[PDB]
């Protein structure tokens, strides 16, 4: 049917390639909705998902994604018409089947979101699977009693994908935004998407841990995992909660108790791979209004092509990129 | 003016009082609410408030308290009548100032819960604090996606005070409920207390741990912290919740990052000494509709009377108490 | 087109004097809905539009009315239709214009409300206006504050048409129920109609007077107003409300302003006359559901033909009714 | 400790002082949260406090206050942290506890409001008791009806603490207010906090009582009281309300039973004292959006510290007053 | 009382006329509220009402009206108080009873809706009627799906009255208009209101008609509809709405089922003239907020005077009005 | 891994046949989640997609299908577990992927429905799709006004399964139902289902056609709709609403605009076939309680077996089923 570009991942014996293969139009999932991607994405999980020992991909080849936003062309589905602006991301995409970084993609209906209306196809990709994360977690920390003045917000491994942009939602609704970054010189790039103050990886974690510290936040969005969050944990205000996104060393988190029990604070798990499309749904109008950065386009590192698409796959892992490394087909 | 029975602890030497003595009125702290006491309890915190340094009480001659319910009887308070029946619960009662299980008990006005319309005061200190933790801990669970066809809820440490309660409340709203304990025997008494199924400790961890398990449980009551939550972390289904409340079977929590950030569960900190008025509120009001169980008064082992107060403030500390024991007076 | 019995009121020089006379429905007015009257109405202001010095009739020969339920005969506006069921009742009915003690009435579609579903038309009526006053009053009384808990609610003038059904709404609501009046035999009559205890007119007004007082009530319905009303302000709990409604008592109200400013209460005026459809309608609604009292039936005294209603539109007034008289047309 | 300084009222048998006195930390009641008071306070309340017989001061060497905004400075209240800025005003304060006319104070945790996000520690004292009793009433007369379209509002005592307030808030929301004064030569400047119109208090109340007056406002704003509250209350268009605070003009109110029963008003009861934490936390919410007027600043009389308070104490009272008077720490 | 202008139509043995008549205020209907008409409003209906076989006024007298805005003269009715400005549409107004086209109109007070806050009298009536049908059908719409990102909407019949405030005010909430009308070039007038695109009759519907169509549009407001609208039906995106509001384009409507059954498509019949007063007051609001367009003023074609009505009522009738003619009196 | 039975659909040749068969669970489509079917039923659309020229399923060897409720077996989609009871039901099942008629099948995730915790297996296939749609079209009326009491509510084709059901769901919220069929001798089986008026099509279209008819609804359930729901929509009350969903009738609705622009009355279309999962959880959630009419089972005809199914498949089609037939498996 129609010949294209897409950014195919495929293993020679113990070993991950990928490369921009030309592919034609029949050998997508038919099953799908045919968008053209108009837009991107470069993310973590993408990086791993094209690389020996990852851990994402399970069968090769798989062209690699995650994330796209673009065109409905070809739709067997009542619920979306040609002409239709959508954004699919998440679920299986990337991981497990055709994904974004590709001109064409063949996704079900069921993960279509319908582009919201104040955000245009290329500001929802400079948001993508990081920033939908961040804008999941600001929703589930408010609905667990955060507000903008119960006091300070602390984010974690600012200036990662996540972090960097949780760093603006959170300071377009009014909260006073704290970063955490092990990189000094990263300071004037943070408050420039909204801290008002920056701190070290060492501000939130030192010498091991103990029960309850002195209070220090009210809550945390959470990328980075480990004995890291342990910490953290034991310095949250009272009522107050966390939101983890990440692992980013420490799988293990050996946590106490007593924040939950003396202190009422709640740790809230963010998976965007999965999260049902209604809140799906109202978490990008969100990311479309209440929670519109002002910079934005400054989380924006590069915008780089197709073609391009290897080698920005080797920085991310090699965190060579500040910010965020949109695609354009 | 009178005089009356209260039960106070002294630290003479090293060891403790816990006895039934005879107080005045003028003894009270002149800066609450006259209340006189119809009914009270028997918590564990009430238990350690009365052993060798059990690191709740810290000043000395101290009467024993947290819950109380009873009737104004003068009051400087604009707020309060004479005559108002009222629930009197956590903040400092019992720990840093004169408690509950006392005819006569002088509580702030701000601490006071008016009695429901459905509920007796007998009912009130039927539930007590430990029935208050496990309403809040629904609460809690509630504005986190719990609900009753999402599958089974854990109630952990099920024949204390607050799983007990808990497994009631739980099956008041519908859910199934699955009940765990440390004794065989048991059982009959948490199927009809409202447990759908009675598994042992061993069954939610014996096998000690592992990132990720088979998902077992929508969510989960935990009064019960330690290790054995470590597991259940793990068992919890997608966006699933735990409410952890107390600290039976241990201080520390070897989690890991996993069931978040990949199973979308929570884990909710519960307190109810210091939760705000607002929501105290609405969970008494709750707590008389909505959460109250037909069985209710099948959460007593016997009422007892003040001068019995030494005996139960003993069993407590070695769970030899099936449910709870109120104090008439 | 037909002819029909109404109750009309006549004068000359002065002296009013209402029969039964035969009217035809066309002359009835012609702007309004034609209604097929089914019930009643009788009530202590038609009464007054009744006799000369009553002060509500305004110019003279007029059918008297004020309530009436019937079915839709003939509509020539689409909002009704030939069948529907429906309330009448207020605005100018009975006032200045040909009211529904009659069996037809000439009503605008902008003063029906359709008949509730768990009501039926008799019931209607046996509520009336003095009916849908006391639930206007409760309907305001909650949204100043008022809840089956916070203490006490007074009903004064209870025995009269509004006391009555009050006492008994506040009662189907749950909360404890006070009623006040002059007669000592009526105590069983109003237990049963929901009272908690029973109190004589000087245990709300003797004492004459002070600006504040042993705080008794929480808030009241109360239809007899006057002095005694800017007594029983002033036995108001804090943030009380009390709903006025009648003057049978008196004009003047010799009130201070120490319950409003030191307390937190405050005085509703209820007017039924003219209330919004809106609201109408929403307590139409309430009346048929959560204000609408198991008893009820018993608070119909007698009903009468439309022969028997000059009989008893003397003896409102007379007020030597208990209670409600309905009339079946 | 540190010492500080207090400006500490005393009696001297008869005579009732007030002197800026130095005390230390150790001084103050040992069971609230010690707070650096940074701003201010003088209402009229604080004047009361002041002078013999004023009839505000319980026992009699205390702190003056009742109002205060500052900083958690340490806390053994779990809900507070180092840190934190807060707002403490009412319930005991300056009048029977410490109250904040002083560079720290100690408050319990239970009257202690989060500062808004968009409210700084000196516009939170600009406005004080003053500016919440106005915004509380707004609060209750838009629970009972009002709308910015249902005609205008009058706030009588413009020029005050509250009336000022009230004014601007009230313009801010969209309603046309109508001020009225007891001088002239205030025109301009009760226009620039946003009054459509200015008129005496003749124009409220000169005529003196009438059952039903021709129809005014809608509602009120009413700082005054007494006779004037009586006629105003004659002059409410169907269904609208007037809130009362003050007593100026006179503690009683000649009214009639007839604008409550006839024309639907109600008259609302505002104390700031005790009002509960839940609606005194919303209503601070509303004065830092919804309600913070533009002016805002043109309330403030002028600035003043801790030593010329003494002075504002007698001024505050016989009336010297225009707008509200700060105090700095 | 007075002498006025108002443009009456009158019918002589066979024709219809309208002109300029002088009348006293002793003539209008003497139940109603008096109103001092400030405003307009030349509506299709209008034109029909003053046109012989155009069969809406049934009886000659009459004054013709619709729609007025005005200033209480004089009022029986509590609910109303000489000075407030209203706004007095639809129900029996220049239909059956004397409407809106004079100086002085007497309306039934239920009837009236106040003017709301951010209207001016003028802006009321550039809205009127054919505005008034624009807001209710897009509420209409939003109660049945119809949101911004979900497709673009169509507006047939742009250009007149209704479509063209429709056009505006979709714009406004953020749709993507789809302007339709046959007025040729038109074109960038069509674009000043807000259409994000311009379209023609053939392009809705031409010859013929289909079950279903190639999806193209999410919604329609729709004034124009007949054969025109089944084929619109056939082009809504899945689960969209159409709301209907006018023939023009001919009363029948050969629709089949497959939109609905097959795409639940819904069909909305908008009736502005009795719409209740309830959702008229809501949407009266929107109209002065959220649906409030910034290029109002812009549907202005001409604003005549009483005099110069007779012209314009013949104008609208054929094609010869871009807009609304509005009218000052 | 294990093998089963299931009905399904080949063409052979062109006939079209329908046998039961031996499959493998290797043989499912392999990303769905694995359910072990417990009951299915039987509708039209099953009727079809097994008879040639039935037009609803275009490719064959498919498994026949559309309802299925059912136990998750083993799932690689981390949003349901083990155990986990769920429904199944329309998008592709059956018409284009394979459906419930089989003991096993895989459903994607996206498409499943925790089962409700007042239904059972057996009760919701006793619903199923015929059952969500009379479900649905209540939740759509309720959206366009429709409550018990703006007058009576149609149903036609008052047999099948989805208009039996809605006569029993509309009586179960309080409607006063009209059920309409032109099988004369069934009128006791609708009473039964809680008709509370029996009536012939020819009552409700015969007459042949007509604009405006007399008013005699407020709405009408219709799932049989075409010549006859165009007259139908002639007789619906002001305001009224009409719920479409199906097609014996014809495809043809040769309507008017009259109903809908001056009774203002409304064609909702309506489809259970992509209707969203949101939408569909709380139309199920209605359907185990709101809606959950105590008849029930007293709508199924016969409990079939697979065996027996292809005549089930043969019987709907010619009408000699009146219920709904289930399938246990």
């Amino acid at each position: 049917s129609t010949l294209f570009q897409a950014l195919q991942a495929e293993k020679n014996a113990d070993d991950v390639s990928v490369h921009v293969k030309t592919i034609s139009t029949e050998d997508l999932p038919k099953d799908g909705v045919l968008i053209k991607v108009a837009y991107s994405g470069i993310n973590y999980k993408d990086g791993l998902a094209g690389k020996a020992g990852g851990n994402i991909v399970r069968e090769y080849p798989l062209i690699l994604g995650i994330d796209a936003a673009g065109t409905v062309v070809s739709s067997n589905d009542p619920r979306f018409a040609e002409g239709d602006e959508v954004i699919a991301t998440s679920y299986e995409l990337g991981v497990s089947r055709d994904g974004g970084l590709s001109e064409y993609a063949s996704v079900p209906g069921d993960w279509l979101v319908p582009l919201p209306q104040n955000l245009s196809l290329k500001e929802a990709m400079v948001y993508g699977t990081a920033g939908f994360t961040a804008a999941l977690s600001v929703h589930r920390l408010e609905q667990n009693g955060l507000s903008p003045e119960k006091g300070s917000v602390l984010v974690t491994g600012a200036t990662g994908g996540v972090g960097g942009i949780a760093v603006s939602m959170l300071n377009k609704r009014g909260y006073d935004v704290v970063a955490s970054t092990g990189n000094r010189e990263a300071a004037d790039y943070l408050k420039q998407l909204g801290a008002s103050e920056v701190i070290s990886r060492e501000d939130v974690y030192d010498g091991t841990l103990k029960a309850l510290s002195k209070q220090q936040w009210q809550g945390a969005v959470d990328p980075v995992g480990g004995k890291q969050l342990a910490s953290l944990l034991s310095k949250i205000q009272y009522g107050g909660s966390v939101a983890v996104s990440g692992l980013t060393g420490g799988g293990e988190v050996p946590a106490t108790v007593y924040p939950f029990i003396l202190r009422g604070v709640s740790l809230l798990g963010i998976d965007s791979v999965y999260c049902p499309m209604d809140v799906r749904a109202a978490v990008w109008e969100r990311m479309s209004s209440d929670l519109k950065p002002d910079q934005l386009l400054t989380i924006v590192d590069r915008e780089v092509s197709l073609e391009e698409t290897p080698g920005a796959l080797k920085d991310i892992l090699q965190n060579r990129i500040q910010g965020r490394v949109i695609v354009k087909l």
